[PDB]
């Protein structure tokens, strides 16, 4: 019957003991937990992201946006000097449910003044053996990935070069007609690479390429990569983790981009200045992760979907 | 600067403490904490709530509403069996922002098993006690603060009598109405004064989610407790009969010039059911840590409110 639960009793029991240890991992790290708004009166500019939109009364209503992550509102709390500091919070998507996206879910986000994307990933590490029982990860840059499992090197290959390896995993219709190197990036990582990887361990892949920054900064020591890690263990993508952008203009440009290339395909979305101000009084340099919760606890229970750790999935909620 | 959280460092800090107490306290007596959707494809009839509506592309789109309180998901959760839970969440309630409200908020909602309406109001006591180290509350019936405080009976008194008591409070057909006007500036100075107070035995019409005194059926199963002149909870022995609940949303329905809201059929599924007999209760964290901070609004407990959100 649809007015029954989508998780099973015992599902969200064990549930409840994951959100207390991590919620003791932190506490015993000396890591503050704040919640920050679900609802803004800004919204994010990337192309990928499509937010929740809904009416205030605030005569004159105001529109606001659900919070596709808490960054700009966790960011202007380290601006003001909060310290490390960590959210479980829910988190909205306006994207459809599949058997591992719900359109609201868990998320823990949390940021390390003075860690380098090094350091975070090892406290994540860490977390993941704790939750999971797991052995502690391996890591590899995007770079090593591809060589190691594709023959390839992701950051100097030619269209060509990449539609050759796309062709011995049987990729030809979709690699032949991208012209965009980007992209048959993505496909051969997602078809080549990512079904080889998270297997007995977690996984992360660090220095993803430039054009994969996304909130990472860019290699200072090589412009070719950014600062950005992902975590992926069992085919289940976890965790995204970053060196933060702190520089105020650089943050400009990215927005800016975004809705001129939004234009170009969307419409264009109301900029967040309050973090752009933020960023104009000062970020403590930092490095930030974002988990997926849901996901997290769906591995720990050797589960198959999210509907069998959310109590109710959008489909019956 | 608009960019600066609405709270300060030492009152967040001090709110995460209060949240784990809360935590500590429900552990402690092995209730279960869980977690609810925020967004529902139903919605709520109550006259007094205002949801926010927003659209979901779908598996075309969907018209998704925000919830007001998790309630109607913990009942789901209820008559599956999940036993006494507690939840900690944000709710939505489409309302401007004020000194004690703001359109999102946390909520601490639980249900009680086998509670009635009085050990639960105890357990509330304790739990105030534990986050304000406040003495422990007084409690009264609504009839019993009339008489007190404005010298009638709320359950027996005429419009005119009503009106005459208004007079005097230098301040309507609805008698309802007229008793709400009346407790507001009449009562609600003059409560929670030196210690929480629990106003319980709210009449018939105020009954909100309570079911009817069956021994007095002119008040229902309902309290709410004030302190330092603030609402801090309310609490009810629950509805538990479908057919009841159904009529209750059918007359919420017949009240609303407010749009008319669709009655959530899985709600009443579950009670088809079976809801096990309970008392569940809903309080306001903001305020609660606002009380335990000795502060003067939501914006100095809330990192971001709307405002700046
Ligand atoms: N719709 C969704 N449902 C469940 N989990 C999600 C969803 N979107 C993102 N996540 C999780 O949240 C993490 C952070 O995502 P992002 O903020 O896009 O880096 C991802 O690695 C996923 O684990
Ligand atoms: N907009 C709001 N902002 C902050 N607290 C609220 C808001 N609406 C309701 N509450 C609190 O939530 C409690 C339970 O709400 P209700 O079940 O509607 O009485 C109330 O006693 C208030 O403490
Ligand atoms: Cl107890």
């Amino acid at each position: 019957a649809t007015w029954q639960p989508s998780a099973s009793i015992p599902n969200l029991l064990k549930r409840a003991a994951i959100m207390a240890e991590i919620r003791r991992f932190f506490a015993d790290r000396g890591v503050l937990e704040v919640e920050t708004p679900c609802m803004s009166q800004a919204t994010v500019t990337d192309i990928h992201l499509f937010p929740f939109e809904t009416r205030f009364v605030g005569s004159q209503g105001i529109n606001l946006y659900l919070m596709t992550s808490p960054e700009y509102h966790m960011k202007r709390l380290l601006a003001a000097g909060c310290g490390p500091v960590f959210q479980l919070c829910r988190s909205f998507r306006n994207e459809e449910m599949g058997r591992h996206h719900n359109p609201e879910f868990t998320m823990l986000e949390w940021y390390r003044p003075h860690y380098d994307m090094y350091r975070l990933m090892n406290e994540v590490d860490d977390l993941l053996q704790q939750v999971l029982d797991c052995q502690p990860a391996e890591s590899l840059s995007y770079q090593q990935a591809f060589q190691r499992h594709l023959e390839i090197d992701p950051l100097s290959a030619d269209k060509t070069q990449l539609r050759e390896a796309a062709a011995k995993l049987d990729l030809s219709n979709i690699a032949d007609t991208e012209e965009d190197r980007d992209t048959l990036l993505q496909l051969l990582f997602t078809m080549g690479v990512e079904p080889h990887i998270g297997k007995e361990k977690p996984t992360f892949i660090y220095h993803f390429p430039a054009s994969q920054a996304s909130l990472a900064q860019i290699s200072t020591e090589d412009h070719r990569v950014a600062e950005r890690f992902e975590v992926y263990y069992k085919g289940i993508e976890l965790a995204n983790g970053f060196h933060e952008l702190t520089d105020a203009r650089e943050q400009q440009q990215r927005f800016e981009q975004d809705n001129r290339k939004r234009a170009a395909r969307l419409p264009q979305q109301p900029i967040d200045q309050n973090l752009l101000d933020a960023l104009a009084a000062g970020l403590p340099d930092c490095s930030g992760v974002a988990l997926g919760v849901d996901r997290l606890v769906m591995l720990a229970l050797g589960a198959e979907s999210l509907a069998d750790v959310i109590a109710f999935t959008v489909d019956r909620a």
